[PDB]
């Protein structure tokens, strides 16, 4: 389909409920 | 599909429910 | 399906549910 | 499906209930 | 199915419950 | 790089929350 | 890279928190 | 990377949390 | 890596903590 | 690898934790 690759960043989640790519 | 690889980076996640890709 | 590696980090985890993919 | 390989790192996980991944 | 091999690393781990892959 | 703390205090409250609260105070130290 | 504590107090309080709470406070130490 | 540490004192107080608390206070040592 | 701990004192006090609290204190060990 | 301990004193207190409480003070001593 689209072969995601992301290579990010990030710190300080909280209480939050997905957190990444979706499928 | 889309065959992802995320080579990400975080810290400090807390009382969350997902923190990554999901199928 | 989507073949992932995800090559991730992270640290000071707490009272979370899921801390990784899923399927 | 689609064979994941981790090699993720963290430490001072406390009071959670799942790290890593589920089917 | 998805032949995952994990190769992370932790520690300071407590009062968890599950630290790990599921099926 | 300069840098260093000298404080004297610091007071936190809070009756019953849901959701979090952090305190970071740290000096120098990359957090990834 | 300089960096060093010199400090003298901190206080927290919370009365029942539902979520949590962090605390840090270090000194070059990369954290992965 | 110069890093050190003296520090007189620090106080925590909570009554009941639910959820949890940290305190980290280290000099150079990376942690993974 | 320059590292070393010179340090006076420090307190913890809490009542009945539901979760956890951690107190970390080390130099120069890496924590894998 | 420059790491060494001389400090003095440091309490800790807890009535009744439900959950832990660590202490860790170690020196180079990398920790799997």
């Amino acid at each position: 389909n689209f072969l995601v690759h992301s290579s990010n960043n990030f710190g300080a989640i909280l209480s939050s409920t997905n957190v990444g790519s979706n499928t």
